[PDB]
């Protein structure tokens, strides 16, 4: 039988230090290809590695379709997923505000990709940590759930190494984390979770009033953060995101401050876990 293995690149959709990702297509159907630098190849073998071992297959999971090493004069990495044109919820959230549905509905899907990905099926799969959740990992579907991207550091029960530093927990950057703990890498993805609730919060409009996107700590860390900015701010100061006044009035809103609190504590073992967090949502309104 021909195997056609031939995708058309069609547009460069994101660039960073990782490499690329581009709009691709594969036998008349969207694909969504990353082609990994050779700084972040460990990445791609890490997601690969994963996917080898337990085939994850969730609607709030960015979908698996292929890991490819090619052979050339270098060694090309892609891989290979579904291919959502709405874009990241980081890219969503600059533009677009949210009615309570539309709010509620993005921050249950997330919660639900990543209990997901955290406990262990006995069937089955492994429990599985994140370690880089942030709103540039999940993307927007066109039925309004999102779905979390990048397993490139995620650990099963390290790794390329560490994650994005604006979303570090307190106890990654102070150098406390329990390594060999696997529930202290869940704690530290609940901790990430929790900003990019803030994040979505928002931008969901009451009473004719919504803030403006900023991403987490915006109003005391520079762009690209140090390590040791991040650290002064969450261990040393133990600041956290600011609530408006205007949430207050809000059901939802007031509602989902109370969560996001309860993802940031400085004792990571005092957080919700993420099945928690999803019966908390699945109740406000
Ligand atoms: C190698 O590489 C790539 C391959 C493909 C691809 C293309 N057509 C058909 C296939 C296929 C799937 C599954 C079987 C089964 C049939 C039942 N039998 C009992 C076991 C085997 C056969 C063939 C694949 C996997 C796509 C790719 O990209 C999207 C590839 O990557 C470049
Ligand atoms: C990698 O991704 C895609 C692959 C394919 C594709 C192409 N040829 C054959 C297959 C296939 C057939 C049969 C079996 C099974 C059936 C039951 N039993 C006998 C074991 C073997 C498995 C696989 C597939 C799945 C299509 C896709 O999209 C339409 C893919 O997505 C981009
Ligand atoms: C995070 O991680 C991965 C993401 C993806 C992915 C899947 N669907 C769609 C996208 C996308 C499409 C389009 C835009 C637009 C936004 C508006 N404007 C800025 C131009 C471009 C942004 C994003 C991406 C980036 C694939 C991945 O691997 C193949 C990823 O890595 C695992
Ligand atoms: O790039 C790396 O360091 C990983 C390759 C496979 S295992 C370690
Ligand atoms: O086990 C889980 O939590 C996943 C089943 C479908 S939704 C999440």
């Amino acid at each position: 039988r021909t195997v056609a293995r031939d995708i058309t690149l069609l547009e460069c959709v994101g660039k960073g230090r990782y490499g690329e990702v581009w709009r691709g297509s594969w036998q008349g159907e969207n694909v969504a290809v990353k082609i990994f630098s050779s700084r972040d190849e460990k990445s791609w073998f890490r997601e690969t590695e994963l996917y080898n071992t337990v085939m994850l297959r969730h609607e709030n999971i960015l979908g698996f379709i292929a890991s490819d090493m090619t052979s050339r004069h270098s060694t090309q990495l892609w891989l290979i997923t579904h291919y959502h044109e709405m874009g990241s919820l980081y890219d969503y959230l600059q533009l677009t505000t949210l009615d309570t549905v539309s709010c509620l509905r993005i921050v249950l899907s997330i919660a639900s990709g990543l209990a997901h990905l955290h406990i262990e099926i006995f069937g089955g799969k492994p429990a599985i940590a994140h370690r880089d959740l942030k709103s540039k990992n999940i993307l927007v579907k066109k039925n309004g759930q999102c779905c979390i991207a990048d397993l490139g550091l995620a650990v099963m029960h390290n790794n390329p190494r560490v994650g994005t530093k604006r979303y570090m927990a307190p106890e990654v950057l102070d150098e406390t984390i329990q390594v060999d703990c696997f529930d202290s890498y869940k704690r530290v993805d609940i901790w990430a979770f929790g900003l990019v609730l803030w994040e979505v919060a928002r931008r969901m409009v009451s009473n004719g009033i919504v803030e403006d996107y900023k991403p987490p700590f915006y109003d005391v860390v520079p762009n690209d953060p140090s390590f040791e900015d991040m650290r002064k701010v969450v261990c040393v100061d133990q600041q956290r995101p600011n609530i408006p006044n205007r949430w207050f009035s809000d059901p939802t809103l007031t509602s989902l401050a109370k969560l996001m609190k309860e993802c940031w504590y400085q004792n990571p073992s005092a957080r919700l876990t993420a099945l928690r967090i999803k019966k908390t949502l699945t109740k406000i309104d």
